[PDB]
């Protein structure tokens, strides 16, 4: 049913609960055997159990403790999203991501701590096992500074030219090319003239877009928006989106991905 | 004397002492805090000890192991070269090579090593702190990926220095540089400019019977510099060893432009006796 | 512009270019209008910078053998073939500083020759708002091919295993956010399982495929790819196409777009 | 050797003269068979009457003109610097200049015209033909079109503060390698202290310098910068003075050389 959209979002959930557990042969378990991990995206991708465990030991020493914000599901019987607040010592992480450039080096190494905001997208198979998870975030999500910052300003661009009614604006933050999903799981659309029927459907029917504070991943190449939507027409409902935006070398948008499952709206009547 | 020489001498060697025995805060004290570190040499540098913690603590994590060749001095009051090779855990810092196109990634990460030979030139104020540390090696001197590509060709550049000289072929060892040429010898004393000033240098090399033999060198990693450890020995005005270490920053087309020769006092052998 | 005038409109181009005429050859192009020579490079914009890239072209003494465009099913695109040979003079000695071209010993009798794809986007009236020119190093003689020959080689595999019916073969050759367009015109398709269920369409029906030697961007970033292909079913049909394929950092395509024209399909063989 | 101050300034005037009467077979005969040219300094350099010829074809096309300044000698019996303004045609060198993005491309190709100042620096053997000719001019000394002007502002500093008594401020310019000839035909001095002594007998004499504008190569890596160079002790003489500084990755002056010749001092001036 749309019932399995609760299944994957609580495996999202789970996921999170057993990082915080500790319990390391717990948390691989979650994963298909051959699954690949992006964490950050940008950086190459990782394949494997052993890769995992790899990956995650260090963080279960750092003692990552993560906070989970509401998963939303994708219409594709495959996605959950989920976004993440962690922390974790500095050590022995810490230094790898300085030596990257991403952090400034601690006075203090052995009392620093990390703190991260990132959009985990989790694409399951049938069971429930994991097979991909992408880790969104960017240096200006690590303990809106860079020039590549304002690129997260196309999230309150885009959202505060939409309530407006602005089509155009709205077009003009695309590529001609653009590509969109909206919902993801239904067949996407291509061209600034699809988008302008989309856009003009969206405005009649009253829409009002409000954005969390986005994420980036860590080449600037994504930007992921939590947002909540609201719409008048048919009928009054509220929706629990996360959006993904991939970008170009202009900063346009390349290509949308709208993720939000049918247990993510709200039909409210007051 | 050259008391000062065997000082700074001690403390390279005191620094390889401090890596190997693993205690980090060890490692910071040799430095000032406003030192400033490259390596490898082609990276942007770093400076200050926050910066540098996050440079070694990855390393000692991955338990890098360190034996050092006996170091020669500048004479300067600053100076110390130091050959070095190191073993180290592939993980963590072996993934940050391969991103870097340094290395091809192993596959099996998690029990690989990583040895390296670099040359570590290491500059020193009165006190004995470091003040500024460049680490010379490039790909070719990282087991990983000794891929000599076009890094072998400059480092053929060695090669050709020491086998012309020895046969006594000036002209062809001036072929090895730019008109340009500036060369220090040793370093520490006011240096020679322009081929002219180079070819008397070597025809007077040539009388005295001085005779090379290189160890195999190093580069920096943008293959700007190529470092050869030699022994040079000479005939006249007294037969005498010296242990020398050679950096020569090359130009567009790999000609050397700058020649820096680092040995000291203490690194000069009085023979035939 | 339907798709017949917007071919004759391709060749157009090509028949000024060989008349010599400078102004005429600027006369189809929009005044606003986007050149890319080739892609990977960055963009030329309006009729003043197109004369400059154009003339020393032209006093080389162009002449270009075009083949049979095809169309793009969008109202906008057409497609052509194009191979070039001119004096080495004066443009040749500014390839070498490039490292495109190796110097001739006789510079004042040599030639260059060239294939390359033209990717022509027209607006209603028939001008030219931005046009692709796609060639690298490896589509340049006066062929080298270093990685461009492995990339290269991204097309001779596709068509051979696919072929061969080896479905899940050609899947590797893509990205899991793969994007597939084929026709460029109707609505794309996203992810392998899409892919998988287009390529069992493909493989049932007897497609065969047929690839011309392609060519590349300069920055190897894109692959391009004229074939002819014949299915069996429903009917023995013929499509001439050419497809264009963004690859990412290994290689692996992102993104795909096959452009054929209703008019691009017959009812021959071969 | 041979060749005196007098011969060598003549030389050079006599260079220019030929470029104006344009003819080439004239022009050529100034220089050995072997010479070698590099116009602007950062593209690769030509070797051999034959290259030149190319090299100079195309420029006597469009009508090339010079102003000649008054030249300076090196006193190493060989160099002889002299500067140039140029007007030519824009065709046909201009496109191929566009090319490479020195120049904006005119409106109207067929009459726009290209200006330009540099600094020749010519080294010639004992017969007075030229040996090397390197040209000295980058995109902000181009009537395209200020790029990395900074570079240009050295000149600036440099004399303000030599001016001001401040030898420190003065030595912050150069790397602690910096290499020093003054005049060029002097054995050269290595590192800031001998360049301390060297500025303290400068300040002490009360030297004043005024600096022209400067010109760079087209790869910013150099400086050049005629001035004219008072003193007070012990007389009151002028000199005519062109530097040239090669710079390092971060602006710093590694490597400067004072062209001055014994017939450029002379006791006139305010």
């Amino acid at each position: 049913a749309a019932m399995n959209e609760f299944a994957r979002k609580k495996r999202a959930l789970e996921h999170s609960r057993r990082i915080n557990a500790g319990d390391l042969d717990a948390i691989i378990d979650l994963y298909a055997p051959d699954a690949v991990l992006e964490d950050p995206v940008g950086l190459p991708p990782v394949t494997g159990h052993d890769a995992l465990r790899a990956h995650y030991e260090p963080l279960l020493a750092a003692h990552l403790r993560e906070e989970a914000a509401e998963p939303v599901a994708g219409q594709d019987a495959t996605h959950a999203l989920i976004q993440i607040s962690s922390v974790m010592d500095y050590l022995p992480v810490g230094p790898l991501y300085a030596e990257r450039g991403w952090l400034k080096a601690p006075d203090a190494p052995g009392t620093a701590r990390i703190h991260r905001t990132a959009m985990l997208v989790i694409r399951m198979d049938a069971s429930g096992l994991i097979r991909h998870l992408k880790s969104y975030w960017g240096t200006s999500d690590l303990s809106p500074a860079a020039d590549e910052a304002a690129r997260k300003q196309m999230a309150v661009d885009y959202a505060e030219r939409i309530n407006a009614g602005d089509i155009e604006g709205v077009l003009d933050l695309f590529t001609d090319d653009i590509v969109f999903e909206d919902p993801v799981g239904r067949p996407p659309m291509v061209g600034k003239d699809d988008l302008r029927r989309h856009l003009e459907l969206a405005v009649s029917c009253g829409t009002h877009e409000v954005p969390d504070p986005p994420m980036t991943s860590m080449d600037d190449r994504f930007v992921v928006t939590p947002t909540t939507v609201t719409v008048q027409r048919p009928r009054p409902m509220t929706f629990r989106i996360v959006g993904i935006v991939e970008l170009d070398e202009h900063g346009l948008g390349r290509r949308v991905q709208a993720f939000w499952g049918v247990t993510d709206v709200t039909m409210d009547d007051r």
